[PDB]
DNA sequence: TGTACCCCTGCCCGCC
């Protein structure tokens, strides 16, 4: 009747007011975009009186000063007992502050914040004087992520949205308890570009728009869901005219609508109009955030498009004057309103760790198990300004790419997972989709603390885990790997480490503090971490009884995502730029960790058990058993003995290795025993740290390492197994020298963290030279890029891009000398070093 | 206005 109900998704700050973008059900319950403009929000300032003065003394003093300063008729202010438990010195654990409410929008001095160090005769500190509008709203009104909102007193008369409402009382908006959510209008994008040798900038040739008007995150997303619409927007690449027969052939072979334009300006103008109309909640894509959104923005800026703001939901008539590495924030604000669901950004990458480059094709293969052979489209080639079939081919590649981005997006549950994490943290959905962890920690703490009458802080360096020196070599007996479930998170709870409970010297953050006595009640941090580990426990419970393989994978991501979250809770204690940075606390967590790992080793030593290796939270035990169950007895026995030492913290049997080959620290190969339904036990090769597992080692090298390990660890006569390996390698030598191997098996990946320019000794680095050639060719390469290349027949002077090599026309052949020495010999030598009766010279001979 | 979990351990490259 009078209660206006909106489901918020994103926000934006403007003119000292807060704006929420969301979805609304009308009388027929149909869902449309809406934009609320919340006014009358205030900052909760807290003045701290000196020893001898009281909140009353302060009020008498500043309330008139502030009224004059900001020209206010009246200012709400009351005394309030608040607790401080953070790194500042000279702040009492609890005091009577004068809580003052200073509206963000004031008649005068609207943006003159009160400095926290402001001193006076009555007070000496002032908390919460710089807090940001969004924070103040979400905290005061207890909003915990994307949720339904009851908004009373909605003014409709006083954006690219259907509805536009404004409220003058923040108190009017209140969260509902409804856990169901609207359907989301998703619009996947795919943009093809070409570089201009004139200005050295990237221009847009085509854009594909795959709409999915009803995506419900309540129920699961059906696989391969077909879009409710598909539309491509093509521009000429070289000349102003396409090739005769493009339209006809397009509607004959290409899926969905295809509309041709005369120049770019026109194409983008249509694109913007289309966004405004479709008005989607989420924008799917691959490398949107870090490449294509940036390009799109600059082009619209250069071509002087008026409807550029269409990308977002806020109507901007003018471009941010500072536009032209701040483009990050700028673009995020312009997109304010529509969630950017990039599957290849940090958030996406964290859900798909099995990838080495996160190329769209690789991501498709990994997450969907479907193979797609990518096509290198270079619109610089006149092949596309003349041949018509080439053009239709490129467009088709772009359609498939857009479709793949969307599918993978739904497959990895990017939207469902991020939303849930956002509701857990109480921050914004967009921010979580960006791939933040400091933000989700910051906000979960902001809420938990504020809810319990705590003052929140205004807006290597220590020793880590313990890693034992391994018993480097092979262990033919059954080995046990005992692991501590969520070591650090569990430690926090065990010894009750928290901002509120741990005594620490705030004059020296490098001074190790000490666990609090059992008398002290459980703090904030252990409580939240408690809930986190509970959630991961429940998800791993469901994963153990899931029939579908696809759903089980989907659960594995979910549990290691909640794992990342809880671990991040700890990390942010040691994150210098964390709002809740507490070096001493982190220090203490790692400390008790090491202590516990020692005690775990010693406990085994006393039982005359062999501790062959350990890393942070695990220990490996050579039991001297020839069978599984006999080791398992010693395992469960040792388990019972350590669990008695701790209240919450508990060790368990992680894996069992029929045979273990320790190479170094953090590197080893072993044979895991996996039990089946009918008690059947099988063997699987597990590897850690070894060269084969790195991206700088080609697929050939990987296969070689895997075979060598399989036979070496296989129950075969030691000298006979060695023989089998030598022979295998003699054969590989011939295959590589003659060139009887597919070039794809030679490919090497290496991510440049810096720009290829910022590499002084880059002349030696092959990946750098390759990135330089790529850029010259017109390919977008930048910090974070992953470069795939091959050494052909100085090493760096002979390294070329993979795609350039797979072009027979270029006649590029891999250098067998390099790959035999570095890619095959080096790793196998490191694989077999500590193995009995291994001969290094015999190996060197078998190759060169 | 303006982001970004922690530390541990090897392998390149160069130099003292
Ligand atoms: N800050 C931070 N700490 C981590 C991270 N990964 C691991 N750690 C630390 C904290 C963990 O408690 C400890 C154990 O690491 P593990 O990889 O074995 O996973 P964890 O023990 O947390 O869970 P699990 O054994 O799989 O049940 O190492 C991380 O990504 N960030």
């Amino acid at each position: 009747t009078d209660t206006f109900q909106m489901f918020w998704l994103d926000y934006c700050e403007v003119n000292n007011t807060l704006i929420l973008f969301g979805k609304v059900k009308l009388k027929d319950d149909n869902c449309v975009s809406a934009m609320v403009q919340i006014n009358g929000l205030c900052r909760e300032l807290f003045f701290l009186p000196r020893e001898g003065k009281t909140p009353t003394d302060i009020h008498e003093e500043i309330i008139p000063l502030l009224m004059d300063k900001y020209g206010l008729d009246n200012i709400r202010a009351k005394p309030q007992k608040m607790k401080y438990s953070f790194e500042l010195p000279d702040i009492p654990s609890e005091s009577d502050y004068l809580k003052v409410l200073l509206p963000y929008q004031t008649p005068k001095s609207s943006r003159d914040t009160i400095p926290s160090d402001l001193s006076s005769d009555t007070f000496y500190h002032v908390f919460g004087g710089n807090s940001n509008i969004f924070e103040s709203f979400v905290i005061q009104n207890r909003i915990m992520g994307p949720c339904w909102l009851d908004i009373k007193g909605a003014d409709f008369n006083s954006s690219h949205c259907a509805v536009e409402v404004s409220v003058d009382k923040p108190q009017n908006i209140t969260p509902t308890t409804t856990k169901t959510m609207p359907n989301l209008r998703c619009l996947s994008l795919s943009i093809q570009t070409l570089m201009n040798p004139k200005e050295n900038k990237q221009e847009i040739v085509s854009i594909t728009l795959s709409a999915y008007r009803n995506i419900s995150l309540d129920s699961p997303i059906p696989e391969n869901i077909k879009p409710d619409d598909l539309c491509t927007l093509v521009r000429p690449p070289q000349s102003t005219s396409f090739p005769l027969g493009l339209a006809a052939l397009a509607k004959q072979k290409l899926p969905g609508r295809v509309r041709l334009f005369n120049n770019e300006k026109a194409m983008l103008s249509c694109f913007c109009a289309m966004l405004k109309v479709e008005d989607p909640d989420v924008i799917i894509g691959h490398r949107l955030q870090n490449v294509y959104l940036d390009v799109l923005a600059h082009r619209m800026h250069d071509l002087n498009i008026p409807t550029f703001s269409s990308i977002g939901r806020r109507l901007r008539r003018t471009w941010p004057e500072k536009f032209g590495n701040m483009n990050h924030f700028f673009i995020s604000d312009i997109c304010s309103g529509r969630l950017i669901c990039d599957i290849a950004n940090e958030m996406g990458q964290s859900l798909t760790p099995k990838c080495q480059s996160w190329d769209l094709s690789e991501m498709y293969q990994v997450t969907c198990e479907k193979e797609h052979k990518p096509l290198d489209i270079d619109y610089q080639n006149p092949q596309y300004q003349n041949d018509v079939n080439s053009m239709t081919m490129a467009l088709q590649e772009n359609i498939t790419n857009c479709m793949i981005s969307a599918e993978v997006s739904y497959r990895i549950q990017l939207l469902t997972l991020t939303k849930q994490l956002t509701n857990l943290a109480g921050n914004a959905w967009a921010q979580t989709l960006g791939g933040t962890r400091a933000g989700r920690n910051e906000y979960i703490l902001l809420h938990e603390f504020s809810r319990n009458g705590f003052i929140v802080p205004d807006k290597a360096k220590y020793q880590g885990g313990l890693v034992f020196e391994p018993e480097k070599g092979l262990h033919k007996n059954y080995v046990l790997v005992m692991d501590f479930n969520s070591l650090y998170p569990s430690i926090i709870q065990e010894f009750n480490i928290c901002f509120t409970t741990v005594d620490r010297n705030k004059e020296d953050i490098d001074e190790l503090p000490s666990v609090p006595p059992s008398e002290v009640d459980q703090g904030v941090l252990p409580r939240l971490l408690a809930n986190l580990v509970d959630r991961r426990r429940e998800v791993k419970k469901v994963m153990k009884t899931e029939t579908d393989p696809h759903k089980r994978v989907q659960c594995d991501i979910r549990q290691q995502a909640l794992k990342l979250t809880a671990n991040s809770m700890y990390g942010c204690l040691g994150y210098v730029n964390s709002r809740f940075y507490a070096k001493p606390l982190a220090m203490l967590v790692t400390n008790k960790g090491r202590e516990i790992l020692m005690n775990t080793r010693q406990l085994a030593e006393s039982m005359n058990l062999l501790v062959v290796y350990g890393d942070t939270n695990s220990v490996m035990i050579d039991t001297g058993c020839d069978n599984y169950a006999d080791a398992i007895k010693i395992g469960l026995g040792f388990k019972r003995l350590v669990n008695e030492r701790y209240r919450l913290l508990e060790i368990d049997i992680d894996n069992v290795f029929k045979k273990l080959l320790l190479h170094a620290k953090k590197k080893y190969a072993a044979l895991t025993v996996n039990l089946d339904k009918n008690g059947n036990g099988t063997t699987v090769l597990e590897v850690k740290g070894l060269d084969m597992k790195r991206r700088e080692f080609c697929p050939l090298s990987r296969d070689v390492s895997i075979h060598v390990l399989n036979t070496i660890l296989s129950d075969k006569d030691p000298e006979e197994a060695l023989q089998e390996v030598y022979d295998y390698l003699e054969d590989i030598r011939i295959k590589v020298e003659t060139n009887n191997i597919r070039i794809d098996k030679y490919k090497i990946n290496m991510k440049l963290s810096k720009d290829p320019k910022a590499y002084p000794g880059g002349k030696n680095m092959p990946a750098v030279q390759v990135a330089l050639r790529m850029r010259k060719a017109g390919r977008v390469v930048k910090a974070g890029s992953v470069i795939t290349f091959v050494i052909t027949k100085s090493v760096a002077e002979r390294a070329h891009a993979l795609n350039e090599v797979m072009i027979k026309s270029n006649n590029l052949i891999p250098d067998p000398q390099y790959y035999l020495e570095k890619q095959i010999f080096a790793p196998v030598e490191r694989l077999l070093e500590r193995i009995d009766s291994f001969n290094v010279v015999r190996l060197s001979e078998a190759l060169g």
